[PDB]
C-alpha cells in the first residue's frame, strides 16, 4: 500500500562542469511533495531540495529541482569534485515516507 518511487539512473559517470539530470516518478500522484538528498559516504544525509522545486539554505545554486504530480527532476547544472555522491530522492505526501532506490554519482575513468 506504501508509494513507490523509481530513481533514474542508478549509476552515471560525468566530468567536472557536466550537466548532470536525475528523475523520480512516484507510483501515484504525490502533488508536490518530494525532497532531494545527498550522501557522502559516512556522514549524514544533507537535504538540498524541498518540495519538489525549492533550494535550501547553505547548498549551492547549481543545485536546483522541478517537477509536479507523479514525475520530478533532480539537476545539477555544473558538477563540481565535492559533488561526488549518491543522491536519494524522498515522498512525504503519504505516511510512511518512501524513498527513491538512489543515484550514485560517479567521475569518468
Amino acid at each position: 500500500a506504501d508509494i513507490q518511487m523509481t530513481q533514474s539512473p542508478s549509476s552515471l559517470s560525468a566530468s567536472v562542469g557536466d550537466r548532470v539530470t536525475i528523475t523520480c516518478q512516484a507510483s501515484q500522484d504525490i502533488i508536490k511533495y518530494l525532497n532531494w538528498y545527498q550522501q557522502t559516504p559516512g556522514k549524514a544525509p544533507k537535504l538540498l531540495i524541498y518540495e519538489a522545486s525549492n533550494l535550501q539554505a547553505g547548498v549551492p545554486s547549481r543545485f536546483s529541482g522541478s517537477g509536479s504530480g507523479t514525475d520530478y527532476t533532480f539537476t545539477i547544472s555544473s558538477l563540481q569534485p565535492e559533488d561526488i555522491a549518491t543522491y536519494y530522492c524522498q515522498q512525504y505526501q503519504s505516511l510512511p515516507k518512501t524513498f527513491g532506490q538512489g543515484t550514485k554519482l560517479q567521475i569518468t575513468r
